[PDB]
């Protein structure tokens, strides 16, 4: 009947009363390490290593020298973990505050935050070091530790399950254990139509329930962590591997925390999140990626 | 003899008494949802999930300026939630009842409201949304949101079962699961009887039995929901699988009412049976459909 | 020495006493449904099933008359069960009889009856239906019906288990359940062994017995009708699959009675048996049997 | 020195106490039925089971001439069941017995009793039927019977349990069952380790003992009666299988016998054994065997 | 430096202490039987089977002049059971016993039982049965017997687990059982690893224990008796398996006695050790062995 | 701003600190035998083992003179058990140690204790035996006892599972039983994955637990002595298997000690680690490898 301009405008516009998140997807996988508070501005350590070497020496007298005799050895290593700064900063006006309309500043907020922290963990899984914390897939990768997928427990040919085995003892060489496996988001869905020797698929058999669909995305009874901070270099996967209670420590030389002031050359209210923070590292073999 | 147009008209004939109905099939899928009465004209639901992001900032310092920017946000986005009427009438004269049969209208009050039914579930089911319901394998198909089986889960190849596998985790990925599926009647009949991993049929064994068919027909233990209203595109396969309690409503705007009239131009007989209609949506990969 | 014509003839020899019947089987298959004794020439009824239909009508108005709405019909159809009878007849003279034996009749009329009663098997399992029962094998199939094995849930290569499966989803297509099942004798002693992939045989097992054998050739739990009254074409088996409790009723207008006369010119016997029979239709998928 | 001829023949002579018999073979399958007490030259049995078996009639009427009218019949066959001969007998004299051993007479009597009955045993095994008992497997294999495996459940190739299969389900169709089987030594001793589709053999398992054997020794659980008295052929091999407990009688007019008399030239003594048996022959297709 | 002649002999020097036996397994194989005592040089006896046999007698009289006259037989046959002799000895001297080890003869003694008992084993398990016992390989392979597996329960292709599996059958018609079977040490291995249709070896599964070593090393539930004595035919690989309690007794007409003497025309030490042996034989199918 | 070289270095510095070990493996293969403390420079003792066996006598008289001599015998032969010398010294000074840590000589003196047991642990596990105790290996392989697989129990083709097999047994044949397997890791990581019946592994299973993965490593369900002090021979593998408690001991003439002096011509401190062992040996058949 009526039709825009005439008398349209004057009705009913619902708006949107409850809202959902931009970003549903958990953070972890850089923080996944414990967190441990730190203030200072480096932090060094040494390890003892060893001393002497011994041999095989004939005696028959006390004190011999006639023979082989006196070895020593003093070693290294000092290492120094290094801390970064990482922080954001963010802009509201009163222009933009006030019109009618003034529950955005304390939504905004939250977004900080949140927007921090994602960061953050992108940083620690991609990162080059320079500026951000020590990586993940950099520091276990063919790039710069020069890890691949292991062909000293390859005979010729290799299939999709093999291969997290192999990564796996080859944990077990340096010694450590695996307590949760970091995938891609693609893996893990080859993973869950599992094909297996019992022969009757775990995520399904005949009888289906929440118990099966939570046994097939473990692999080796293990918190899979579903991930897509990856890269897809081709049809390669990258996986991550390691134990995650005797591997790396988190030092945070600052603690997340917000800062404000209302300056930036009027008022005007501007926005400082910062938090400083690293990653340890002892070893380069102390982390496994494979490439398929 | 007794022939006709001699004497035959004069004995016994028997006439009927309780008859069959038309169309025994279960009307879902189009009625599977929550059904929400609403008294609102329009809704005009303005979403409103965040404030504010993150930064990387090297700080420690009271008031930082050397650093990157702050941030500061508004948020987004209204949804206008529209309703259609779906309805019709029905014309009946004395005139033509006029012979001996006068219980035909106690039965079509539930003839017309059966088949008005019928289109609500067709309309539901499928549907461009232009004076009818939002449909259900439109809005989640290649024509609406350009949503087919997931390419990221798949080298080439998908056998029947692995499909269904390359669309659950797409689901899960969204923040929602999977409770029933629909399927065609003949994709159905090779679910029916599937060829198996156990090597002695789920559906039967040696021994066929009720239960074993009724854990074959929950694919992953999950009701499928054999329904005969789908398109035919080829040799191609549609599905529609969503959960069915978390992810859209059925809001009815006007639930079916039933007006009587008696003016046409005489006396006659007027019905008119009216509803109004539709349903949710937030996202249009909220819902999954694919392409075998 | 003794040897005919000498004195062998009046020397002992113990002639005849009792008889076995003709053929030591149960007559199966027509009779299998319901028997319900009737008294009514026909049974002419009017079966009507739905009135009413509705549709999708946008209103904004208490009387639509903006679009049309009015929807309402009757409904069809009209259906005759009529009546058919079968017979048997006899007539015998004293002279056949007699000899010093007079005993021949009270066995006379039960072979009769039991002979008539293989007739009307045969009519009902075979059949074109004028002037006698309609078949079931003549009724269900191509011959009258269009009613073969199930194409559709086919995948390619029927094998006679799958051809079963097929053809028992198609029953569950048309709403219509299974409670027996009626086979060739020749595939029956071939799902008495049945090969599964249990793999150790139920029929065999190694702890073998008679309850393993008479599980295996009851198809799906319920017992097979093992039966042998079907028609020859190549190698073709055909079956009959059905509800045998939730279909066709056979209604009986004459009982079976023996009317029993002298008088044919002499006396003779004359023995004349009569019975009047039909066979219920509903539907053409009402019934189904498949074609291998 | 000492050599025969010096002192040797006073030296110790050790002469057999006790001796095995030739013969240590159970008895079995020609005295495995009724042994029915008799004493009549003759059984004459007449077997009349069937009179009347009428027609389906056209009715409204009592003694049809609209169809050929009112069907009775009287019955064949007479059959005679007749005994024959089976005697032994033996000599000695007074010059055979004495040596130095005069305790041989209660041993001989227990021999001649003893061979006496294999050679009835012999004849009822095989035999014509010819003043002897008629042979079982000459009414059941190809001898008379013309009774061998069916062709109509071979899709073609015969193995050895499908073969006694084929056996059995000619049983199920004759009326009779199967309650022993018997066979031959070289063949069951090849269900002494039975292959089968476990692999792990259901003959032993995986912990042999003597119970798996007697019951893998048996088919269908029933037992098989390890026989080496059929004939020899080639590599053909010859069963029986058919019930044994509603099965062929054994009609005896003399129960076995000893007889003795010394008289004949002079005296000297004789052992005489006799018995008169036959076999049954109800049907030719009363027993069931085949060609391999 | 120091060195034999210099100062090197003075030191406490270790020279040899404590003895160890020839031989370090256990002598069975000829010695599994029971050890009877006998005294008598020669035993001579019958063995009585069976007298008289009584064939059939047609009869109907009390002397049968119309059939054969009666069987009768005396009993055969007379056996000679023959003992052997076997010794060994040893002739020393005072001058050997005096001049390092006066206490070798408390030790000298014992080997010379002890490597008697051995090669009264060598005379047991071959056998010449000239001068010694009757053999055990002897009587039961071809060498004087003729007896290899039997080729007419051949199902073509012999292999290791069924080259027992016809023995055995062999066994059951001579109608004597299967108990215990006696092997080559180096067969007996790949027994160990015997190969079923397990298909994952019941040697030591995956899940090991005592009681599967101690399962596989048997062979139907009997206990294989590993032994070292056998001849290395070829390829061909002897086996012994009979009954080993209701078989072939060893009959000792003297048990071993140590007589000692010293004079040989002067004195020196004469150590004599002495049996008197022989093996039962009542036939030669009473002990079965094969070849490969 | 600020670099090196301003006044950076000064600025609040973290130096190296703490410690973890060398050699991050237990040592294993040479410390596996009962080691025997001995005080004793030799010990020479005589094998004793058998003392005479005499041969069969036919007798017939207290004595004979008929038959052969008599046996009576001391003992042969004797064995010498030496021991060697191993042990080294090591260097260090006053000059060295003085830069600013003072806490390195109590970590040298571990460190050199643990680098002298290395060397012992080496030249047990390999070694020609020639100033240095026996290999392990050595002995064991074909270098110096010609001991390889047990081809005389091996028909045809093997698996790394049953080279293990074919060593088991060969131990038995000396009477020697199994209480231990010393396996190289690339050995090791296919044992991971054992191939069996169970088929699913019993690695994994499907749900993997410590447990498992204790009962695949642990070949025969005994341990596998994991260790890497193998050499390398080539794509062939080399084990070890014998008993390892009821054959060699290894004796010690003197247990580690620690000598230390300061002087030498300066001050100075020298140190001095000796000890002395030797492996015992009593056959080249008591101690087994294999070839692979």
């Amino acid at each position: 009947s009526s039709s825009v301009e005439v008398s349209s405008e004057s009705y009913e516009t619902i708006f949107s009363q409850r809202i959902i998140r931009d970003l549903q997807k958990e953070l972890v996988v850089g923080a996944l390490f414990e967190e441990l508070p730190m203030s200072s501005k480096i932090l060094t350590m040494l390890v003892e290593p060893d001393a002497g070497k011994a041999t095989w020496v004939a005696a028959s007298t006390y004190g011999t020298d006639t023979t082989t005799g006196e070895e020593v050895k003093g070693a290294l290593k000092e290492i120094h973990f290094s801390t970064y700064k990482l922080a954001a900063k963010s802009f509201i006006t009163d222009e933009t505050e006030e019109d009618a309309i003034f529950s955005l500043l304390p939504l905004l907020r939250k977004r900080l935050i949140e927007a921090h922290a994602v960061s953050i963990e992108e940083a620690f899984m991609t990162g080059d070091g320079s500026g951000k914390p020590k990586g993940l897939l950099t520091l276990a990768s063919e790039d710069s530790a020069k890890v691949v997928t292991e062909a000293k427990a390859d005979g010729s040919v290799l299939v999709t399950a093999k291969t997290i085995s192999k990564l796996r003892r080859k944990l077990g060489r340096h010694g450590l254990k695996l307590s949760k496996l970091v995938l891609i988001v693609s893996m893990d869905a080859y993973y869950d139509l599992l094909e297996d020797e019992e022969w009757q698929d775990v995520a399904q058999v005949g009888n289906d329930s929440v118990k099966l669909q939570g046994q097939v995305g473990r692999i080796y009874g293990l918190p899979v962590v579903v991930s897509e901070y990856f890269p897809a270099k081709a049809n390669s996967a990258e996986f991550a591997v390691i134990v995650y209670k005797d591997n790396f420590v988190m030092p945070r030389q600052r603690a997340v925390t917000v800062e404000r002031e209302r300056q930036a050359g009027k008022q005007r209210d501007a926005y400082y999140v910062t938090q400083r923070v690293n990653l340890q590292r002892y070893f380069a073999n102390g982390v496994v990626s494979g490439t398929y």
